[PDB]
């Protein structure tokens, strides 16, 4: 809709106008948000902010915002100081289920290392090969369904493609039958929508669906203990590292992590990638003329530009002094990947969406280290394949309206993105 010039810096946002602890700030467009973190990186690279308070329930204590690329990298490579426990968000609303929803992402070593090592062993060559074919199969069918279901040539990219694609791939690797997709999608959408303030989500309904998807996953894992199949669920019950195996409860907790951390992340990377290729058509023309050649750099820039995960929280176990800022033990620390992927000291011309950007030390998958995104390369494959099928079946697809943004501090979400093709 609105015309954009590639390489346009964000507006000058004064420091007095930045309120990271107010929900009003997170309702602004990306230009004001980018300009706010740009002012932070320049004038207050590490500052303390209160949490977002909804009038009524508790809010918790504040957090130190790390906006520089080096500070986020330093915090990611020192997990003994920046703990991932109890959780990785600013305020956990259900701390008794922190490990039930989080699985390995809320654990520290050695508990994190033992759990991740066994899960990584379950991704055998046979399981990965099925996952790769599923990415191509699902992306091809979803794009082809867009053409059939919309003879008018107009559709919403989120509901038709960017939404179901990451979750259908997760259901395929877990061996979930096609008839059970209705339950898995509904259960996941209620879980994701529970954080959305715009959608009234009943807390009692949130607990019911969280236990239902957990019971479905434990029963799915128990079924694979008797009936071997070529899915990830079977390999999860058979994987063993140093005599340690996974219980059905642990597998269910990992499945609940995937339907969130491995679902809405890739979704918003696709939507923002389509929005970037639409606002800067010279980049879509470059990639379309040499897709397999520019795919690696284009996917990496889409992740840097989108930054689907806005931040990740850490908890200090000891006192820290970085850039003259003295942070005490027990304080919360938030690693703002949205700001690090625009760091002027790390990226030349950071406001240019360049599908050929090299080098690209982007931290959209995190700053590296122990908790580095387990499905980072799978996410890269999902981004490349979905834009490959769009290039083949509807090469002129383009966004025709400004996106409907998700009101979130943790997810750079797009709720609706109208697109059109010929
Ligand atoms: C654009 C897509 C994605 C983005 C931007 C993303 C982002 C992230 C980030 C920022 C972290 C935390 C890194 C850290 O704390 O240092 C993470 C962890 C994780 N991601 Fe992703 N992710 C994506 C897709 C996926 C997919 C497709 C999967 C699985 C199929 C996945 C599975 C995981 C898991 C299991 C963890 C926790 C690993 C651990 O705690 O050791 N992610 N992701």
């Amino acid at each position: 809709l609105l015309p954009r010039v590639n390489g346009t810096p964000p507006p000058e946002v004064p420091l007095a106008d930045i309120e990271l602890g107010s929900l009003e700030f997170w309702g602004r467009d990306d230009d004001f948000r980018d300009g706010a973190f740009a002012t932070l990186r320049r004038e207050a690279p590490i500052s303390f902010w209160p949490p977002i308070e909804l009038a009524g329930l508790t809010a918790g204590k504040g957090h130190w915002a790390l906006t520089k690329h080096d500070d986020i990298h330093f915090a990611s490579r020192h997990p003994e100081i920046f703990h991932s426990s109890p959780n990785i968000v600013i305020h956990d609303q259900t701390p008794e289920l922190a490990e039930y929803f989080g699985s390995m992402i809320v654990l520290d070593d050695p508990r994190h290392q033992r759990l991740r090592s066994i899960v990584s062993r379950a991704f055998t060559p046979k399981v990965v090969a099925r996952i790769e074919a599923s990415v191509r199969e699902r992306a091809h069918r979803l794009v082809a369904a867009m053409i059939e279901n919309h003879p008018d040539g107009q559709a919403d990219l989120v509901s038709e493609l960017a939404g179901p694609l990451p979750l259908q791939i997760i259901c395929d690797m877990m061996g979930i039958p096609e008839e059970d997709h209705e339950q898995i999608f509904h259960w996941t959408n209620v879980i994701l929508g529970f954080g959305d303030p715009d959608l009234t989500t009943d807390f009692d309904e949130f607990l019911q669906v969280s236990m239902a998807i957990g019971g479905y996953a434990t029963a799915l894992a128990d079924d694979r203990r008797v009936n071997h199949h070529g899915d990830l669920t079977t390999s999860l019950v058979e994987a063993e590292v140093d005599g340690e195996r996974l219980s059905s409860s642990e597998i269910a907790m990992f499945f609940i992590l995937l339907v969130v951390a491995g679902n809405e992340t890739t979704r918003n990377a696709i939507s923002h990638g389509m929005l970037a290729l639409s606002r800067y058509p010279d980049e879509r023309a470059k990639w379309w003329s040499d897709f397999d050649g520019l795919a690696a750099t284009a996917v990496e820039e889409i992740v840097r530009w989108a930054s689907p995960v806005v931040y990740m929280r850490r908890t200090l176990s000891q006192d820290v002094d970085l850039r003259g800022t003295k942070m005490a033990a027990g304080d919360k620390v938030t690693l703002w990947y949205c700001s690090a992927n625009r760091d002027e000291e790390k990226f030349a011309d950071p406001w240019t969406f360049d599908v050929t950007r090299n080098p690209n030390p982007q931290v959209g998958f995190g700053g590296g280290g122990a908790h580095f995104c387990l499905g980072a390369n799978l996410a890269r494959r999902e981004i490349r394949v979905v834009f490959d099928e769009l290039r083949r079946q509807m090469p002129d697809v383009v966004a025709t309206e400004e996106p409907a943004r998700l009101l979130s501090q943790f997810i750079h979400g797009i709720k609706r993105l109208p697109v059109a093709w010929s």
